[PDB]
């Protein structure tokens, strides 16, 4: 069978909390009043919730109000519970309220409203030093979820909202969202296809925080590389041998090897050889200005294959990539 793997920080976190913080099958939901919400437009719809603004008659402010699909009860109570303990944390969405949408007949969340400037914008015009300062402050958001016993299994930029105006960013979108307990087994079928874990794409489902270090190197590497997004799979299969043409296959068979994992037979037409490449390799001319040394030992020491050798959150906060950004 595959070898067991542990966090190598935060391990004991849920452990030692009572079992109200991370039972939320237990949770008992506290409703407001809807009627304090007005929708005024749509946002978003996603597979399992659209996403409107909205406004709180009782201050006049803007909120956003994700009134979720149908989904099983389980589900809804741990992105509530989820949400509710991370509240006040550093760059994490603040749940504002739960209401029962009178439609949809389901919870309705209401949160802090960003004035996000949206991607694309943001992608085109995020300097060398906007992307250190984001960076760190997407640090500060998953070094305290995950030692609140939380990995958030969804980073990717659609789920950083940034007001670049007030230098604001807020992670949002724990719908994904699990607590972390050491040995258990989790789903593999999390994460958007391009920031997918190696772990995930080996179907090895004793994860843990990592993963998110892993969609988070990928993210950096879109931007200091001005290639969005990075490793750019057709599918999930095809996922993995992008990553292999970059981060090379003898070191993917230690991987596997290591934890006694074997590679789904399909790859044995597709996978081929590849050597593992240095990242100068994709600095040019219209990135040059983005990249350092500092950056690309940086991102080497996120993308990792084996998620035991990954930084963590912590460790990248103290990395010398980050040390020309202003601390408060
Ligand atoms: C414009 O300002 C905001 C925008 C979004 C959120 C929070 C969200 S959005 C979400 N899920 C989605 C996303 C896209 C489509 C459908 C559902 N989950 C959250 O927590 C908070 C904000 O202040």
């Amino acid at each position: 069978g595959p070898v067991p793997s542990r966090a190598r920080v935060y391990t004991d976190v849920n452990t030692h909390r009572p079992r109200e913080y991370w039972d939320y099958e237990s949770h008992v939901v506290e409703w407001g009043n809807q009627d304090d919400y007005q929708l005024v437009r749509k946002l978003g719809r996603g597979k399992y919730s659209e996403v409107f603004e909205a406004i709180n008659i009782t201050n006049n402010e803007k909120v956003v109000v994700k009134i979720l699909k149908p989904v099983k009860k389980k589900k809804i109570k741990r992105e509530i519970k989820i949400l509710e303990n991370l509240r006040g944390g550093p760059n994490i969405i603040t749940l504002a309220d739960i209401v029962k949408d009178p439609v949809s007949r389901t919870p309705a969340l209401v949160f802090e409203h960003v004035n996000n400037t949206d991607f694309k914008q943001l992608y085109q015009t995020l300097t060398d030093y906007d992307i250190r300062f984001y960076m760190y402050e997407i640090l500060k958001a998953l070094d305290y979820c995950h030692s609140m016993g939380i990995m958030h299994r969804d980073v990717k930029p659609h789920n950083v909202m940034i007001d670049h105006e007030h230098r604001k960013l807020r992670l949002i979108d724990w719908g994904l969202a699990e607590f972390y307990h050491p040995g258990q087994e989790y789903n593999v079928r999390v994460a958007s296809r391009y920031f997918k874990g190696p772990e995930l794409l080996v179907d090895y489902q004793m994860y843990d925080y990592s993963l998110d270090m892993w969609s988070l190197g990928c993210m950096l590497a879109s931007m200091i590389f001005r290639k969005e997004p990075f490793f750019h799979g057709h599918d999930n299969y095809d996922q993995l041998v992008r990553i292999a043409k970059v981060l090379g296959t003898e070191d993917l068979y230690d991987y596997i090897d290591k934890y006694n994992i074997e590679l789904d037979p399909r790859f044995n037409d597709i996978l081929g050889r590849h050597s593992r490449k240095r990242w100068e390799r994709f600095v040019h001319s219209e990135n040059q200005h983005l990249v350092s040394p500092e950056a690309l030992d940086f991102l080497d020491k996120l993308l990792r294959y084996d998620h035991q050798s990954r930084l963590t959150a912590r460790e990248a906060m103290e990395h010398p990539y980050f040390y020309t950004v202003v601390k408060d």
